[PDB]
């Protein structure tokens, strides 16, 4: 067929709704997630109108090839959604109600600055291109926007799913394009990061500081170098569950900062020993005693500064 | 076509059955599993009735496009199942018997609290949306629910596969939706975790405690720090075969707890040495002797407490 | 169409054959393998019979939608095979000869008890469901069962591919089902496991035993703990190329057993040192001398016992 | 149908445009990236011309099977693009305007010489094969070449997307082929490599040099060998995020160079000790003092030389 | 339709050609590679002949469903190729020229004996099954065999792509099958293996030998055991980029051999110490001095022997 023609000179309003059935596979590195959802569309096609009293039925079904249907697409998807059309109902006045269930893999960038205490706003951008015959524009039927109460996005809490109601209308390749921004707001379940990464990483650091209550260089080197190695493991573990950002992450900072602490601890340990060998154990012992306070205090100050800067 | 019309204002009952042919790929991290199964549907379409004596045959075949078939979907799947229709039989009174074989990848959340001694209840949710003309409702033909005796779910024992017989009927976007809960109950084969992870992890810990029968700081540091490193490896190995939970897992607890034991062992070892150097080997030696009992005893108490809390 | 009706009261025999063109991707963890093969089917459809003199050709081609073809399926596949039909020939008497080339990923469980000296029997189960009108039964044309001379399963030797000729006929959901068992018998190329895993693992163990010719506790601890760590690496490497079994594997046993040897070596080393410090180097030295023989002898006995128990 | 015939004897010009909607998945190892884009085509088909005054409309839609459309393909793709046709408009003079949205995975080699400070030029090669009846040739409508302002290629900055306007026309299998080069110019966000890899790698190296202020062989060996091990980890980490090049990468050089520094540090440490044992601590001490300056100075010179050679 | 019938009693010659557009993804472990290529076919169908002077055109196009086309298949592919048909031209005498572009994933075994200095011969086997009506045979049009000059197979140099011109004709399931062997000859770019694996592995080994200029058992144990651990890492790294072969690889040998050197170095170090403790430092010192020459000399001899045996 081809598009409904205008009563006057008005653009065709296509009403939209997304209802999320499943969110899954939030891939931090790819910056993607998968969705399974109802997509609902509604518009006026005069051509399809009818009399309820004459026709005997108050609604009419159609198969999708029978009528004109707007080419709605997702902007930020990897490949075109799989969609199974569920239902098409036309009411007497020629109002069409379309309903598909779809699944798609969606590109949407993530801000890792506060990882792993971060929150994100995922987007699904619906779009339509205007044809020559007629301009098409999108709108949001809020009654058809939602998510079910089970949706679980393993590793994240889901706050809200709402749509920015006013589309962005713009020219692309000499046609009008109308674009809606659906927004899925989430925040990361940070709990497990504490016992699995953060505390272990501290424990190894604090073990490194036992060298400040020790006069054995051979022990000290072993303490500080072994723990430094373990820290690297955690650095590596962490930098692998995350992509290459052009900014420091919060955890990144702490991790990096900690290298400085290991480095300086090695210097102290080196200096202590060097002085003992020159028979200045008195001076050595002042530095060691200072280190016992300076290290943990500066560590604490530094973290407060960092948390201040990142939150 | 379109749905069979009601004698009077009664909903259409669609009878369901799932018969599992294969379960496989229980992915702990994605919280998914794959299934290969018969799906059976049955319903009354009066329009399709016939006389056996007149028509000459007592059952009639059809191809799926020929008749009306309800749009049954799975709720908790990644993408719509692949289904090949096997057989459609209509009996004289217009009773339709549908049978497909399908495969699907199913989202179903797992409770890791008692891992790896955990059991799970997987769900497959069948659903149908009511049309305008007619309300549809699902029911369970218990004679068509089962699994074959071979279904092996590598890494798990299968207890039962049963369906909750009373559907959950609810409004979604101003239509009735009817949802059945099929339940596959499993429990994890925990055996291999003992030799591969648990005992090794203990053995390294117990080796760390040999420092309590030693006066060599250089040895002790090496004992405790090396074993601590090995423990980290196991922590890492374990946290990678599992997803990020917002709750402690049982194994998680033990693993985390064990870091405290390493930490305190380092303190003891540090203290012992420090006293020897101040010529108080007598006090050192009391602490070392106490540690020999305190460590294993507190370890045992702590584990009893944990197992109590988790089981 | 629908199935050929019987001359008398006999079930329809569908003759089968599988000819393997490629085996590949034996995935130990998933317990799957991939196959690329001819599937050959043959049956009598009288309805399709014809005169060579009238029709002008001596055999007739068809496209699969044109005629009735039995719904033959694989039982133990992940998803339905990709099949490209190669040829359908119907001979004058209505004898159909079907030939597809297919590929599928096949579930078939593996017994890891003697890994990596294990052999396996893979299965491909062909099946057909009987319709209402007619009972269908499968049989094996032995002349159409085989494999290519160059079919290779990287990491395995292929012994035989044969079919159990007598189907298993049984009721499922009130219809007859007929099931054939094709069997691919293989055995693992164990060679590479010797230089890459087994010997290294021994070498590190034997290095640990050099502590029996040493009086340096600091050295000994380092010897035994470092090698123990290397052993863990191999344990981890091995447990990752394999799934979680509810039984001990042979290699698993050895690996696990070896932890006990490391543990006891640490005890010996600890004891030796403790006695030296109490000025009983004489007793220490007896234990050390005994250990030099006891360890390797008990190791040998233990392995003989294990190999006996597993083979 | 088949191609438009020429007014005279001129080749058929097909005008092209690519508008990038999404770039993603730049896989360094595979040397690929994924794209989602509009492809626009335009050409003259006289046969389709019409009178605006007679026909009543000034533009005509068609479905793709209705008219002749050139077989445009991508050269450097893994498999043929998924394309959904968006719009086909024909203007009175028989000028066709084609528009598809496509997605494809594109092979395009990367030069790793300056990694991770590298820039790249990705290519998308459009191509068309001439038929017997007519020569077909491609051209670039610059007004239909662009990318939207959001395109984000996680880990990279995007400079430009432009097309080389003059096609390369050449014989392949005795027909003319016409090929356009679209060019996406990018440069790597190198920031994260500094804190995650580069600085750590230096810090461990500088720690190794503390052995130059130490007289303990047992400590020194531990310092230098442990840090060497950590360096290997980083070598391994790095060589895994990259493919096997037949040329040195910049980072590769530094990494490799650093092994020489560890090697020589071990020699120094070995020599120092050997002399102390022969009661020549005076000579030892000159070498150690020299090493304190020589190592960092030569390290600096060497890096300047390398950066000069690579930039 | 069905096949062209013979003028006399001759088999139908189908002329073939493969022109490689892209080679990629040479996966060493799977022993596969991916290809993107033109497949060209040519044969005589008398039925399609025509008069150029009468018909007015010297060539005729067809769509593939219109005419008979031989079922050419690849033998050694995972799944049937994706193919888009490009062009079908028929010349007056009924000579058909077919051209598709395809992509496929190809199984072809690799000989790892000389890795990573190995060369390989990849195969693509084209095949055709004869029908009842007619025998089909394949041949190679050498003018349609080639690859473009860009084909880059990341990690490999490409020597040649040629076809063995004489097919192998043989019986399979009582029909003739005709099989062509296309051969892609490649050799591995070994350069990067030197700096990334081989030299590091030597450097660690040579560091182990510094224990021959040292009298400290505690140092020596640390030197030799730490380096042994690093060697294991490289063994593991290497055995993971490769499959399980039933033969020694060259690199495998060296790696394995090197374990023996570490083992014996531990024995030497153990012996040296044991003698020092029994106050025989004189004998110890002879063995240590011998080791300084024996180790590197035997290492060199052994490698010469191995390279001789493998090349
Ligand atoms: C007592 C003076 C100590 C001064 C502190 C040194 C900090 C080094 C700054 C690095 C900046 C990047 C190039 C790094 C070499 C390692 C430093 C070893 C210190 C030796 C101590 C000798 C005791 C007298
Ligand atoms: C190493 C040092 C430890 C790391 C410190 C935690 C960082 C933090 O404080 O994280 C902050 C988060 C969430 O913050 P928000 O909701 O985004 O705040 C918005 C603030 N505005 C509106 C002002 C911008 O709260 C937490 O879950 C705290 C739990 C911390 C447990 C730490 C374990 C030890
Ligand atoms: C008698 C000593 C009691 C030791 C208690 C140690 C505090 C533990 C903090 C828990 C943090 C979670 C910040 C930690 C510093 C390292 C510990 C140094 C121990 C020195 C012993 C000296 C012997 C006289
Ligand atoms: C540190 C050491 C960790 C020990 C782990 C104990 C786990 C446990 O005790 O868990 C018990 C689970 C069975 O649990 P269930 O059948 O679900 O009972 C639930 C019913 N309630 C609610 C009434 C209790 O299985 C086992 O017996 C595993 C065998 C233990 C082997 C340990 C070897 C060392
Ligand atoms: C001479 C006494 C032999 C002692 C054997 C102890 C074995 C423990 C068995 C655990 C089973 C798995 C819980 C174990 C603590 C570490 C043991 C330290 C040995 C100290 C020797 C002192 C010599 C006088
Ligand atoms: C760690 C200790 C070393 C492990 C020793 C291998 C176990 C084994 O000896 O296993 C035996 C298998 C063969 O068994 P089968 O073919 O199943 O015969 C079953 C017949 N019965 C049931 C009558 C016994 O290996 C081999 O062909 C020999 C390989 C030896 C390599 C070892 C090098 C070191
Ligand atoms: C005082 C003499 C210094 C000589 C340095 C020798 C470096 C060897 C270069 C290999 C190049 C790749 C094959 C390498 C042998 C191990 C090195 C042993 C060093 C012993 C020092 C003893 C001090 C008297
Ligand atoms: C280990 C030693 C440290 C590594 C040094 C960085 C290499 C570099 O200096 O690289 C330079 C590239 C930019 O190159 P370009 O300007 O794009 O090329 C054109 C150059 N011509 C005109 C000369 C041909 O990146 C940078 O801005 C590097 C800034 C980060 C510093 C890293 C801190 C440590
Ligand atoms: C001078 C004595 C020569 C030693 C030769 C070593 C034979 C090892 C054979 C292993 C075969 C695989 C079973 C391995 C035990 C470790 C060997 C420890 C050597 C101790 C030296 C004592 C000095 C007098
Ligand atoms: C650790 C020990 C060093 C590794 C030895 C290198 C391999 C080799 O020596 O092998 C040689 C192969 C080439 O083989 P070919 O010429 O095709 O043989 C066919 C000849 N016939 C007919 C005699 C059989 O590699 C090379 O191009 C050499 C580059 C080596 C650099 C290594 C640096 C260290
Ligand atoms: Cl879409
Ligand atoms: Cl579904
Ligand atoms: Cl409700
Ligand atoms: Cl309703
Ligand atoms: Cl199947
Ligand atoms: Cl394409
Ligand atoms: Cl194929
Ligand atoms: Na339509
Ligand atoms: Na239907
Ligand atoms: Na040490
Ligand atoms: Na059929
Ligand atoms: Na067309
Ligand atoms: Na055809």
């Amino acid at each position: 067929v081809s598009p409904p023609p205008p009563i006057a000179d008005e653009p065709l309003t296509v009403n939209t709704g997304i209802y999320l059935i499943e969110c899954y596979s939030l891939d931090d590195k790819a910056e993607t997630f998968k969705v399974n959802a109802f997509l609902s569309l509604s518009w006026k096609d005069r051509r399809l109108a009818f009399d309820p009293v004459r026709s005997g039925v108050r609604v009419k079904t159609y198969e999708p090839e029978a009528i004109w249907i707007p080419e709605i697409r997702f902007v930020n998807v990897e490949n075109a959604r799989d969609a199974d059309v569920v239902d098409i109902s036309v009411s007497p006045d020629g109002t069409v109600q379309y309903l598909e269930r779809f699944s798609a893999r969606v590109l949407s960038p993530l801000d890792f600055r506060r990882y792993p205490f971060d929150s994100q706003t995922l987007h699904i951008y619906l779009i339509v291109r205007s044809v020559d015959t007629r301009n098409i524009v999108l709108a949001v039927d809020l009654e058809k926007v939602g998510k079910n109460d089970d949706v679980f996005l393993t590793g994240w809490d889901i706050e809200s799913f709402t749509a920015v109601v006013k589309p962005a209308n713009f020219a692309l390749e000499d046609r009008l394009e109308s674009k809606l921004d659906y927004q899925l707001r989430i925040s990361r379940q940070y709990f497990s990061y504490i016992p699995n990464i953060i505390l272990p990483m501290l424990f190894i650091l604090f073990i490194s500081w036992t060298a400040f209550w020790s006069t054995s260089y051979e022990a000290n080197v072993t303490l500080v170098v072994s723990t430094l190695i373990a820290h690297i493991a955690f650095n590596i573990l962490v930098e692998t569950n995350l992509p290459a950002t052009p900014y420091m992450t919060y955890t990144g900072a702490i991790i990096f900062m900690i290298y400085l602490f290991y480095f300086v601890a090695v210097i102290e340990v080196t200096v202590q020993h060097y002085l003992k060998v020159e028979s200045q154990p008195a001076r050595a012992a002042s530095i060691t005693r200072a280190s016992r306070i300076a290290f943990p205090v500066v560590f604490l100050l530094a973290n407060i500064i960092l948390a201040f800067l990142f939150f």
